[PDB]
Parts: C-alpha cells; sequence; structure tokens
C-alpha cells in the first residue's frame, strides 16, 4: 500500500541559487524527525522545471543515498525522453517510485495525454503515481486514469491538487487494495481522509509536523485531526498562500534552520514571517 | 533591422519521433524557395520543450550550418541554466537572435517574470526577442515589456500570439526603429501590418506561401492583401484549427512533401486532408 | 435559528410553460411528507429570472398560501428596485426570510456588491440569507459577507453554491448562533456537515427524499449518512448533471408525479432516466 | 440598410436613482447634434436590467416620443415573456428594430439559446439585431446566428462587444445586404471597418463626437481617420476602462453637461477626472 503522508521536498539553493546539499542534508533529518512515509523530491514545490536534467539527476541521487526512506521521484518533463531518462535512473539507483503529470506548456485534450502516459508506461516498470496538477499542468481526467489503471499495473496512485473536492472524488472511485489516492492540498486532508483518501501530499510538511500529527491522530481522533487541520495547518497555509508560489515555503525552511538560502530566478524571496 | 516573415519551423520527426534531419532539409529549402525572411527553430511550432537540450542543441547547430537566411533561435525553458546555455551556444555558432517567452508550468506575477528575464539578459549580448504566449506560458504584461526594453538594448523587439487585439496594440504603442513588433497569428496578420505591425511569425509559412504573398502585397494593394488573408490564410487557419496543435501542421508538411513522418507524444497524428 | 435541509422549488410548468398551480401544490405535498424544513421558492433551482415580477410575487402568494412550511423567498434581481419591492410583498404576507444573490449581467466589484446589499437591508428588517453562486452571478467574496454581516443583524446566515470547498469553509468561519452557512451542492451535504455547516439547499429534494435521510440519519450513525451521499445523492446529482441545468430536474419531477409538464425556453426537454 | 453609428445611450439618473428624463433629454439633443445615426436606449451601457419592466417600458416611450433619429430597443431580459411585451410595444411605438443579447445568470448551451430565440423571432415581427456580449452573457455562437438568420428573415444584423476579433471576423463572413454587423468596442472601430463591419455601437458617443467624426473621415480619409481613433477614442477607452463599467460614463456625461446625476446601486460613483 501506498500512504500515509508524503513530503513534496523543497530543493534548498543557496545564495547562488544552486542547489545546497547541506540544507538538503538538513531537510531529509527533519522529515526522519517528523516521520513521514516518503520523501518526494523534484516535485512542483521542489520546482523541478527550473533544474537541468543534470541537477534533478544529481539531486535525486543524493536524497536516496541520504535516507533509508521510501521515494517517490519527480519524474516530471513535457519530453518522454526526459521523463524516460529520469524513471530509468531512479530505477537503476533504488528509488523505490516514480511521480508524474501530464505535460505542459502546448495545451492538450485526453488521447493526447493518453498516448504520452501510454508510451511512458510500456517503456517501464517500476511504481508510477499519476499526478494530477491542473494549475500548472494539462488536467487528466479521472476516466482517463481509470483506463491508464486497466492497462498497467504499474500505476499504484494518483495524485490530486486540484482543491476541486468533486474532481477528487471522482478519483477516490478509483480506489482499491492497489491504487492509492492522495491530496496535495494540505488543508484538504481531514475532509479527503473521511472520503477514504490513502493520505496526503503535503508541502507544509517541510517545515511543520503539522499534517503529520493530524494524519496519526485521525484513525483513532477524529475531532483532534480537524483541531489540527483547523488551528494549526490551515492558518500556516493561508499564511503562505499570500505569496508567489512557492517561494515563501523555501523563506519559511530558511528562517527555521538559520540557512542562508537562495531563490534561482523566476524565484524569489518575498518577505513571510513566522 | 528587425521586419517581415518568420517561419516558425516545425521540427520534422521520423516515424520512431525522433528528429528528420533530411525532412529539415527539404524545410529549409522550401522556406528559402517562397522566400521567409527570418528562420525560428524551437518555438511552440517546433514543440520545443518535446526535445532534451541536447536534441534542442544539435537541431539549432543543423538549421545554422544548412541555412544563410538570418536565424531566430527559441531558447525557451523554465530552467534559466537551459536558457543561458542556448543562447550561448546560439551566438557562438553565429545565430542572430534569441527568442524569448516567459516560464511555465508555475503560475508567475510580473515581479517573478521580470526577475527572471532581467537575471537572463544581465549575463546576455545578443538580439533578443521577447515572446508574448498566454495561451501557453504565464503572459508577459505591455508594461513589464517596456521596463525590460528601457533597461536592456538588447531586446529587439517582441512578438505575440495571443490574437488578443486591444492587446497587441498595446506592445504596437513600443514600437520604434530599434524595437519591432510581431504578430504571431497568421490570419491577423493583415489586421496587424495596418496597425504598423513589422510583421508576422506564421506557422502556415512551414508549408504554404500565402503569408508572404500577402506580405509583399501589402506596401501599394492593401485589398489584395486583405483578399489573400480571407480567401486563402485564414481558411487554412480554420482546417488545421480543428485539430490538436501543432499536430495538423506536421501531417500537412509531410503530405506536402510525401514524407513518412511521426509523432512523439504527446504528438499523436491527427487526419487532416490536404 | 435556521438549519436542516431547504427545499429549492422548481417552478412547474404546465405544457405552455406558464405556472401550473395545481403541480406546484402536488411539489409542496411531497415536499412536506419528506420533512424538508424551509421551501425556497424562486432560487435558481426555480429559475426565476425566466418569470416576470408579477408571476413572481403570484407564486410566492401560492406557496405562502398552501403550505406552513417556513419559507425562504427568493427576492433575487439585478433591479434593486425588484428586491425592495418582493422582499416588502414577502414580509407583508408572512414569508418568514428574503434569499438574495448578488446582482449579475453586468460584472461587479465587492464595493459595488457591498453598496448593492447596504441600500437595501437599509431598508428591510426582515430575516436574509446570502447566496453566493459566482457560477451564475457576481462572487461574494467572505470578506464582504462578514461585514455585512456585523453592519445588519438581519442577515441571518449565507448559502454557497460554489462547490469550492475552501471557499465553502472561509463561509463556515462566519458561522454562529445567528448566523447559518448552507451547503448549495447535495453532493458535499455530508463533508460540509463534517465540518460545521446548518444544513443544505439541495434541489434533489424535489422528487427524491435522499438528502432528507441523510441529514437525519448522521445524528447518530455517521458512516450510514455517508452511504446514503455515495449511493443515493452522488449518484442522481450525476445523472441529473449529464445535461443543461435545471431542466433534468423538471423532467425527474413530471415523469415522478406523471405530469404533463413544460418548459419556458431557455429550457427545454432534455431526456432523463429516472 | 443597417449601417453607421449607434449610441448605446446612458439611462441618465437623478440623485436618488431614478430616470431624469430632463437629462435624457439633454442627452438625446446632443446625441442629435453629433449626428449619431441611431439611438440604443437599454443597452448594457444603459444598464438595463437594474431597471423595471415598467421603467424601462417609459423610457422607450420617451426616446421614440422625443427624437426623429430611428430607435434601436434594448430588449433584453432573461425571461421571454418580457421580451415578447417589450417588442411589441417598442413595435406598436414606432421603434425601428429590436435589439436582444442572448439570457443570463444561467450557464446556456447553443441549443437553449436557439429555442429562445426561435421563440420570439417566431412571435414577433419587427426588425432584430441580435447582440454578442460574452463578457455579461451566455455567448452566442456565429453557426447559431447564421442558422436564426437563415429561418427568420426579420433578423437584420449582430453586434458584438466579445472583443475578440477572430469571433468577429467570422461574424463578418455572415454580412450581406440585410444582414449588418456592428462593432461594439470604440476603440476596435477602425480595425473593424477596414475588414467590413456595417458601423459600430459606441458609448463614448454619449459624450464625445470622436467616433462619429471617425467614422465620417473613413470613407474619404482612412490615414486621417486613425489618427483619431488613437488620439481621441481609445485614449478616452484607456481612462473609462481605469473603472467599474459603466459608471465612468455616466459620471462623465454628468460633468459635461453639469448635471447632479446620480447612481442606482449596484452603480456607484467612482471618481473619475478630466
Amino acid at each position: 500500500m501506498y500512504k500515509g503522508i508524503v513530503c513534496p521536498m523543497i530543493t534548498p539553493l543557496d545564495a547562488h541559487g544552486n542547489i545546497d546539499y547541506n540544507a538538503t542534508n538538513i531537510l531529509i533529518k527533519y522529515l526522519e524527525g517528523i516521520n513521514v512515509d516518503y520523501l518526494f523530491p523534484m516535485g512542483s514545490t521542489g520546482v523541478f522545471p527550473y533544474f537541468t536534467l543534470k541537477e534533478r539527476k544529481d539531486f535525486l541521487k543524493f536524497v536516496r543515498e541520504n535516507s533509508k526512506k521510501p521515494i517517490m521521484a519527480g519524474v516530471g518533463s513535457s519530453s518522454i525522453n526526459e521523463v524516460n531518462e529520469l524513471m530509468k535512473f531512479s530505477m537503476d539507483i533504488g528509488i523505490e517510485a516514480a511521480v508524474l503529470m501530464p505535460p505542459y506548456y502546448i495545451k492538450l485534450n485526453q488521447e493526447a495525454i493518453y498516448h504520452y502516459y501510454k508510451e511512458i508506461l510500456s517503456s517501464n516498470d517500476m511504481d508510477l503515481l499519476i499526478y494530477n496538477i491542473p494549475q500548472f499542468t494539462n488536467k487528466i481526467d479521472p476516466e482517463t486514469v481509470k483506463n491508464l489503471k486497466s492497462e498497467f499495473s504499474s500505476v499504484k496512485g494518483v495524485k490530486d491538487s486540484s482543491a476541486d473536492i468533486r474532481g477528487f472524488m471522482e478519483m477516490l472511485s478509483l480506489s482499491d487494495d492497489d491504487f492509492a489516492v492522495f491530496q496535495g492540498q494540505d488543508d484538504l486532508l481531514f475532509t479527503s481522509l473521511e472520503l477514504g483518501a490513502s493520505g496526503g501530499v503535503c508541502g507544509t510538511t517541510n517545515f511543520s509536523d503539522g499534517i503529520v500529527r493530524l494524519y496519526h491522530e485521525y484513525k483513532n481522533n477524529r475531532e483532534m485531526a480537524l483541531k489540527i487541520e483547523k488551528n494549526d495547518v490551515i492558518p500556516l497555509m493561508k499564511k503562505l498562500g499570500k505569496y508567489q508560489f512557492p517561494n515563501a515555503y523555501y523563506e519559511y525552511f530558511y528562517k527555521k534552520n538559520n540557512i542562508n538560502g537562495g531563490y534561482r530566478p523566476p524565484m524569489y524571496r518575498v518577505g513571510i514571517e513566522i
């Protein structure tokens, strides 16, 4: 079962906008500390498309050689060659699963998205999680997920960051013992678990245990989970949302740890407070 | 310095969906034949994000070596490291101009987009054209274009594929001797020349010469130019627009030249008639 | 204190698309039978803007005169004059509450919307529930509702059909003992109750008791309410949503009571399988 | 035979937000005194849906009785009874043409919109121009305009405010000797006339002759006319667009004629200079 809590890791940067591996190690330590169940390097929160194929390869290598935690590697790209390359390399260095969103830039219908996933999943074998994030890329309909699910046992779940609860409940309908469904919006996790979500992919866990507390409080303590959602998580999200995504996550991390972290353009420091 | 007709080149593919350097030749001599003024490899029509940095570097090298008409290289990428490397390569091999659209995937405000163009232009000399294509990426406001223009003399103009006439007229206000303004929708070229456009970047020129005949006819025969727009270009855009962009553009160039051309996912064959 | 199940009544029509007051009675007696708590004539479901001011006054009278259920009168209109008239009229015939959404057609910011509710609330003491349905009219921000809340005690709640769960939780943050928050989408009722909603405004109650069982079951058997939602309401809501709103609701009502009912253009007969 | 410049009259108000028939006469005279070709009362600029059926009737009667200019009556309403009533009324008192945009509030597909126009054009006889304004209501496709045109000889043309040049060109393709096509955006008049537009419906003519000068200078000196579009109409439209539509057109009329005019909420004074 894929389930529990995934941290879409930031990619901590030094002051020249390059990968800070000491800070990455600091982050991994913190995540192990609060007991996330998976590491998710090079997601949206880790801003994978600002990095080169090389840097992403380098960063994936480091994260696996510095934690024994199971890793869902972000293998996103609009180039099928980059996705396959990144997937082979993740498989060849012991990363447990891949995370993939639809290709972006050019707007696509479902047949186009379907064909792309088909090619990738027949060229591959590792556990893949489909990732619907229609704010940054073409949407993948639940039906398209369903059909990809049928043809490929390699597909082990879907992650949804839509914030569309109706869309989410469609994805949930695809849930069974070998298909997880993850909520990618921290403030919607509690509600999602009630609807039977496998868990959440939550970026606040880069610097707060709130989401993990909520989740290990859930099975026993409904109202406590909700309290932690309503009082700690939602306000934190509301504060992060005032800012151009994702630079406030970086600043929060840099401050909580007293690091001189930097920003690769188009990132910039936004001036958030704790 | 910058004026006339630009071909946003298709990037011909073999049946495996990898670059067809022979069709590229067929295509180059076709574009020299009908007399487009500039070659623009790796734009949206060339589906640049589907290729790796390597592939895109090779294709730029090849177009350079195989033609004498001036080149605008598409150096687009949400990764700043990739843009700089693509502009450096382009300069060093004698490509006249770089084309650059705002970063994509993550939604960006105007300060982020500006911080990005600024860090890039601060470390580069070559003639650069800004590219507003808000359908596929974050929009860049005319004012942002203006502010960049004052700060960097190497910005040589701006291209707009928005099809928003009011917006286009705003971009036109920035026009002067050292700042061209190009229309990126073939069907609007006529309306745009009448408002003071330096010209068009028109994908139809990959297998048709309507847009060129239109442009040279324009100077002392407007209603001939309008006729060609109304009778030839606009219908051809109607047939093309029925299909997933840009696939019909490929299948059509393929039919015209009798090429066993292929499709790289998420591209797929559409079934257009010639 | 407002809470429980609100039926946003259809306005039954004869074969000539005029109000069928006999069917309206058939409906009122069905609503009483399944024990909804409030009748809401001339909401969106009741396609109120298709009717004249005179037809609307007349319908509120009929409903008020053929049921002792507490009534929330849809007093919607972009004309502040029609609202005052409709509210004055429904106060004078003993309708308990008014329901008002923001003005439509012309796009409005929050100052215009505020001033419009301001002028109106200053002239009508009666109980009013603000109605937020951004699909059909200008959205009213949570902040704007908060402001009006404190400035007029007459505002007794807010109804939200946006289907935006984050937005709904903002509205719920305004919840208290003299301020209700209703979920307007039937499939979202269970989630909304879990989060503290005062109840639902649910169109399916026009011909289905599903929503009402759900609300009453929720008290002692939580999982049972959820089952009703998933097997009954949600699958019904999917059927109804395959068609242009709200026509399917009308057919479904017509077929169930074997009534020969009609459709005032732009309404039209659809085909639902009941 | 429908051709030239139409004023979408404001409906001037007194300080209490009711119709000022003295100021309305001031307006009519002014419009006669810049030789606009038609008067269009109760279009969007006249904010027709903020008025009662009875006020609207009284206002059309007044404009009929107080000018020999041909009139196009705004007959807009989502209620088909109000449209039949306003149309029958306009023809009875000798208004030449009716103007009708699609019904609003509820989202309508094209079939709903068709059955609605069909019914109305089946029941009324007078000259009728279809009004496409997708910002404030459901869009009506060219194909739908087209079909109606063929079914009903009383459909005399179309007016379009979308600001979508491609879409407007599609509407122009339907043009013929008894099917006029008007450009609704003042700043887009020049571009629209080149493409063959019958004329323009222009709210800046409530208080400025710029559009009327433009249209008469055109036929005989295009470049004199485009200078007007650039130095007079467009900058005026820039200023007016700073504000919540259509309030600034009201303030502007009020200041020019020194009239103590008002605002019916949700209208409000916006504070605009000269």
